């Protein structure tokens, strides 16, 4: 049987209307069969909670346990609120082939039709897939994979609110079967040039959310706490209020990174659009998401400020 | 034929001065008897509460007259969805006010400006229109203002209604409605803007890990009225910045809950207990709407039960 | 300056035109390859045949096997783009790209989705990244991997999408960027090789629902039909009368294929039907029609069931 050692960081899968790793596979025992199970509590945290201190300690602890000749896999046992930023996280730092899956569960294990008992067999099965090998970083949530550079969060409180909204799902788990049909083209895990091992805090990334009548203010409050980055979440493809752009450029021109993304939910936010990125000093983060670009631009910001540079990560990752 | 007036602000739409717009799609003008006024020529982007008054203000002006069937408004497609949800709450009239852009520029391939206007135009005239509130024409589609988002940053079919679907269809100028919005808008609406110069401020917040309380600090600072928090899955904040909106809150400055992942409802009752930090719960909306609706409340109150129940209503 | 053949068979894109009257309203092709033109058919794509299919394949064969001829474009019609493309995607024997296109609104038409869709068609054929993705319908600035792609609306110009999967990609005003590519095998890597079948084996789709029949079972049967695809209720289920006449088909040697009429998601083993128990393969992650060319292209080297289920569970 497999090795595969569960890291439960908390979220609503180990919630009760907080249950340990042993009881959450004692509500799914038929798992056993699967693998021989190790559990192991990393944090006990609503994911709404979560920070760069813990991020770290879950990827140098995943990139341990898969360095380890007899361990298979890792399960993340996770909040659904931000298992879309944790999971792109550790695919750009996770030094390895073997399978890592995120998994949660949007009502608690107390719940009428409780979603985390066969999310959680699911996930297993995944890990265990030898198909899931050099696939990423996967979420495995209502019998979907998804690569974690595509997927997030789109509804409030849906058990289907996973999608991958630009690629779409790259596999598929009914009842533990497991069956891929795309994998992701660009880089992740052992391919990445990312490598968190002598970091112990993330360079601070601060999110704008773009309106009309928009301010500076708020530019301006994140340069003062020291923003290395900041992501603004334009109106449409990444644009901006003019007084906002202005208040980015000058903290473009003081060497804190701007990077454009979207409040609309999918699609790439474009270079050559209607921003002049390179007269004005930002980064287009073309197809990502707001809260995944952040994560991309603190890993980028561990290695470089350069525009240039910082561009060509975006236009790689 | 019916009267429509086309009230132009700019937008990829007219990436082009009214009459040019018009004339590029002759056969609207079979339709009805077309008048087009320049209102503003700005990029989406750039809208303000000003020119969303002076916008307000001018529909009202139009629809009130007796030989108006219509208002078109052509507009870039970024905030197309705060324009209209605006005008949904503040035109004091069932009569058709239709928004529509393009994704693409009339001097593009394929540009979707002319089937969108031509579009537009019949859905204006359409009898079934009436009383269906303010409505955003899109790509073969009709969205009520309440529920239409651009979804995608390019796509010609970037607009969406997530929580619902559209509320009809139109095919080469076929209109056809299949639903209505049951939330009361236009003529049912409480609010009315017609003695507002000025709109209170309003900030939004975009949630993430390891969040920050400087930027509701920033807000407070700035004279924000209200603030919108767009939160982690169902609207939960970072414990700092909970902290920071509970301090807002006991400042009088009202705390509506919204979410950043793009659908369903910003609950009451869920992991936030609202009623205990003073905050909002926004329901079925999203941030940028979110903000409009809290806008306008903030003109006749502050008061947090009755801007929940606005929430619960609109 | 890369070598592109566009092969014409009709559609709306062509709502009639000649090629290079199509390809004269999007001069800005030509700065980005030599383009030659070729007129296969000249039929809305409600009348392909299986005919047309082997002579597409067979000259897209021929053109790939060329060493000056970068890639290939096929204009055609919407309606069944999505056999066209899976079909070629398992009887290409090249890595060069494939590409076809279409348009939902004719030339004539305001907004005319043509120009640009074929615009971004060219730009896909000639993108370095393009080589090995298999066939791809290229359609409002989306790649679609031909095994993942179908026409899911009447009318809408995004009426293409790939509901188990999604796009593998996309080009905006000629910019191609992929993020995914198929893991199941097509055109270099395919069992199949058409070059020398003349007319592909007859197989028939039945649309199921309540309080269903056997007539069109038995009709399917007696017009000589090879293969059967059932387009199920839910999980690929029959009403019973239905399922009794398949199982007769079956025990004839007629393949059943169950797949589903719900749109998405997989038609699978060991749900509800005893599909070894009663001779059927199960289609999987397809949709009826792509099943029915998979079917089509299964049966032109065996009927064997097991052999058949393997082919599904492959490509
Ligand atoms: N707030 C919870 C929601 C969930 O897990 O569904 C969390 O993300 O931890
Ligand atoms: N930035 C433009 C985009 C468009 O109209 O499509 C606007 O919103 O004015
Ligand atoms: N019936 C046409 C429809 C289209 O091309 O859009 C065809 O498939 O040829
Ligand atoms: N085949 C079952 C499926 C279900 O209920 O999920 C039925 O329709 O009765």
């Amino acid at each position: 049987k497999p090795q595969v050692t569960i890291l439960a960081t908390g979220g609503t899968i180990a919630g009760s209307g907080a249950v340990t790793v042993d009881k959450l596979l004692a509500a799914v025992p038929a798992i056993n069969d699967l693998a021989t199970i190790k559990g192991e509590q990393i944090s006990s945290i609503g994911s709404q909670e979560m920070t760069g201190k813990v991020w770290l300690k879950l990827a140098k602890r995943v990139n341990e346990l898969l360095a380890q000749k007899e361990t298979e896999a890792v399960i993340i046992t996770h909040g659904t609120d931000t298992m879309e930023e944790t999971a792109f996280f550790l695919n750009l730092t996770v030094k390895s082939q073997k399978p890592v899956v995120l998994v949660g569960a949007m009502r608690p294990g107390s719940s009428m039709s409780a979603d985390g008992p066969m999310n959680l067999y699911n996930a297993v099965n995944v890990a265990i897939n030898k198909a899931s090998t050099n696939k990423g970083v996967v979420i495995v949530m209502n019998d979907e994979i998804h690569a974690a550079r595509e997927a997030t969060k789109l509804n409030t409180t849906a058990v289907n609110a996973f999608a991958s909204p630009n690629t779409g799902k790259i596999g598929t788990v009914y009842y533990g079967k497991v069956e891929y049909f795309t994998q992701s083209v660009r880089p992740h895990t052992l391919a990445s040039e990312f490598d968190i091992s002598k970091i112990e805090e993330l360079p601070r990334v601060d999110i704008l959310y773009a309106h009309p009548d928009d301010t500076d203010v708020l530019v301006n409050a994140a340069l003062q706490a020291g923003a290395k980055g900041i992501i603004h979440a334009g109106m449409g493809n990444g644009n901006p209020f003019p007084l906002t752009q202005n208040a980015l450029e000058k903290a473009a021109k003081s060497g804190v990174v701007v990077a454009r993304s979207s409040r609309v939910g999918s699609g790439s936010t474009t270079q050559e659009a209607e921003v002049d990125d390179k007269k004005l000093g930002f980064v287009a983060t073309e197809s990502l998401n707001p809260q995944k670009a952040r994560v991309l631009l603190m890993l980028a910001l561990t290695k470089t400020s350069d525009r240039e540079a910082i561009q060509k990560i975006f236009s790689t990752y």
